[PDB]
């Protein structure tokens, strides 16, 4: 069962501040060390979230951050996750910039691709795959997290394609135009994530506003090759950024292609 009783949790140390509240390091009774995220009331549709717990709890892969359960006795509710000792991938790339071998960056892309190929096979769409949503664990392993979360987010400025805070930088054209989500729109976000990894955590389209990204992408602009990305890696990146979702490789195809490059 996904319901965790407040007596089954102990908060040990404040890790930091998330978007919707606080993140703590804690222990889960008779189980493991955990990361506990406290969610501010009004931030998410708790009822819609709770409804999908039975089905969603079954998703498990070595490259996906495990969400152990939800503490919902009293407001604010808590989300109990697998503890990822090195934090988010975006901050990790940024602080370790200049210390990454090209093979390590490719391996990080491979970890995310494998996690996404599992979600794609399970018919689960992430919707907002980005380095900020990926976590770094034991021995630099990368795990995908927060998949499907934007379906519960109550801030219309983030969820609506015309929203002031819409994550347009990771959006495929059918997503930014019509909110037409698929594993193929996740493939486009994966390409941007590959660019983020190979650029050692640089922000994509830093010099552009939301409508400028939409105009550039619609007119054929694509993110420049990062210095650390080989031409073969950049070709894969461009394949993720094909205008038509049908022309984009599936995650199962990307995984074979990226593994062949890594293993030589
Ligand atoms: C457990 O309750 C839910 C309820 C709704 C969900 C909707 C989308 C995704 C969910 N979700 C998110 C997960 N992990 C994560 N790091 O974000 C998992 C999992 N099985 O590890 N399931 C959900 C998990
Ligand atoms: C939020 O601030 C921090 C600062 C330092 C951290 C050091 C280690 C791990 C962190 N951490 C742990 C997380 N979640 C998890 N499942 O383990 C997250 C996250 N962004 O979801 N960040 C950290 C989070």
């Amino acid at each position: 069962k996904w319901v965790i009783d407040p007596s089954e949790l102990t908060f040990v140390q404040e890790i930091g501040s998330g978007q919707f509240g606080l993140v703590h390091l804690g222990y889960w009774l008779n189980k493991d060390k955990v990361a506990i995220k406290t969610i501010r009331e009004g931030a998410m549709s708790e009822e819609d979230f709770i409804e999908e717990a039975e089905v969603m709890m079954k998703l498990s892969h070595p490259k996906l951050v495990q969400l152990y359960g939800v503490c919902l006795e009293q407001a604010p509710i808590c989300l109990v996750f697998e503890f990822m000792e090195h934090g988010c991938l975006s901050d990790y790339l940024r602080t370790q910039r200049g210390l990454f071998a090209a093979e390590t960056l490719l391996g990080m892309c491979l970890d995310v691709c494998e996690g996404m190929a599992y979600l794609e096979e399970a018919c689960v769409i992430h919707r907002d795959l980005a380095a900020r949503n990926c976590l770094v664990g034991e021995n630099q392993v990368i795990k995908v997290s927060d998949f499907g979360m934007t379906r519960f987010v109550l801030d219309d400025q983030y969820t609506s394609s015309t929203g002031t805070k819409f994550p347009v930088k990771w959006a495929s054209p059918e997503v930014f135009s019509f909110s037409r989500y698929s594993s193929k729109s996740d493939v486009w976000s994966f390409g941007v994530l590959m660019w983020e990894v190979f650029s050692e955590g640089k922000i994509p389209y830093e010099n552009r506003s939301n409508s400028e990204v939409v105009e550039d992408i619609s007119t054929g602009f694509r993110l420049y090759k990062p210095r650390l990305a080989s031409t073969h890696v950049y070709q894969i990146m461009n394949h993720c950024w094909r205008e038509r979702p049908e022309d984009r490789p599936a995650f199962s195809r990307l995984l074979r292609q990226l593994a062949e490059i890594a293993e030589s």
